[PDB]
C-alpha cells in the first residue's frame, strides 16, 4: 500500500464539512468574482473562462511547458487552457476538442486576445480521435472518483491516448492518479522515451492528487510523487490554513 493510497482512504473518510475545509487548506487560488461577475453578464474581453487559464499560465511562467505553434488542447471544456496559449507570442494555431453534453462543460465563446487562432469542437470523445500533427500537446483529462482503480484505470487511459500525438513536442499532460503502482510503470516508461517531469502544480486542490506531467523538465517520478503524498497527509493534521488567494489573469482583447 502505497502513501498516496493511505491519503485516498483518509480523504473517503471525511464527512462533507471536513472535507470542504480540507480540500482548500494551505493551497494558492486566484480570485473569481471579477470574472465571475463579467461572464454573468456576458463579457467576451479579459475575463478567463474558468480558473484553468491562471492554473496553466502557472507551468508557461515557470517554462515548465512552452507553447509553440500548433497547439491541441484535449478535453478544452470551457476553453480556459485555449484561450490563454492564443495570446501567446509563439503560438500559432490552437485545437480544442470536447465532449461536452450532460455532465460535462461546453466551450465558452470569447473575444480575448488572439481567439482569431483558436477553434472549440464540442461533441468530441478524445478516446476516439485520431492523431493530428501539433507543436504542443495539452491535455487536463481525468475525473476523480472515491476509488483510486476506478482512477488508476483512468489515469492509464489518457497516458495510453496521449502517446501517439507526442511528437518530440512540448506537452503538459494531467495525471489525475499518480501513486498506484501501474500508473508509475507508465510514466517511467512515457518519461524514458519523452522526458520530462512530473509537476504538483500549488492551485490543485488537496482533495485531488493530480499531477502535471510537462515536458521541460528532469526527476525522480516516484521522489515527486511521494512528497505530494506527503504533503498532502500531512494538511489533514492541523485545522484550515486559509488559501493564498491571487489575481486571476487578464486576457485582454483582439485579433493576433
Amino acid at each position: 500500500e502505497t502513501l498516496g493510497e493511505k491519503w485516498k482512504k483518509k480523504l473517503n473518510q471525511l464527512s462533507r464539512k471536513e472535507f470542504d475545509l480540507y480540500k482548500k487548506s494551505g493551497i494558492t487560488e486566484v480570485d473569481r468574482t471579477e470574472a465571475k461577475e463579467g461572464l454573468k453578464r456576458g463579457e467576451t474581453t479579459h475575463h478567463a473562462v474558468s480558473r484553468g487559464s491562471a492554473k496553466l499560465q502557472w507551468f508557461v511562467e515557470r517554462n515548465m511547458v512552452i507553447p509553440e505553434g500548433r497547439v491541441i488542447d484535449l478535453g478544452c471544456g470551457r476553453g480556459g487552457w485555449s484561450y490563454y496559449c492564443a495570446g501567446l507570442k509563439k503560438v500559432t494555431e490552437v485545437r480544442g476538442y470536447t465532449k461536452g453534453g450532460p455532465g460535462h462543460e461546453e466551450p465558452v465563446p470569447m473575444s480575448t486576445y488572439g481567439w482569431n487562432i483558436v477553434k472549440l469542437m464540442s461533441g468530441k470523445d478524445v478516446f476516439y480521435l485520431p492523431p493530428e500533427k501539433c507543436d504542443t500537446l495539452l491535455c487536463d483529462i481525468g475525473e476523480s472518483s472515491p476509488s483510486p482503480t476506478v482512477e488508476e484505470s483512468r489515469t492509464i487511459r489518457v497516458l495510453k491516448m496521449v502517446e501517439p500525438w507526442l511528437k518530440n513536442n512540448q506537452f503538459c499532460i494531467k495525471v489525475l492518479n499518480p501513486y498506484m503502482p501501474t500508473v508509475i510503470e507508465h510514466l517511467e516508461r512515457l518519461q524514458r522515451k519523452h522526458g520530462g517531469m512530473l509537476v504538483r502544480n500549488p492551485l490543485s486542490r488537496n482533495s485531488t492528487h493530480e499531477m502535471y506531467w510537462i515536458s521541460n523538465g528532469t526527476g525522480n517520478i516516484v521522489s515527486s510523487v511521494n512528497m505530494v503524498s506527503r504533503l498532502l497527509l500531512n494538511r489533514f493534521t492541523m485545522t484550515h490554513r486559509r488559501p493564498t488567494i491571487e489575481k486571476d489573469v487578464d486576457l485582454g482583447a483582439g485579433t493576433r
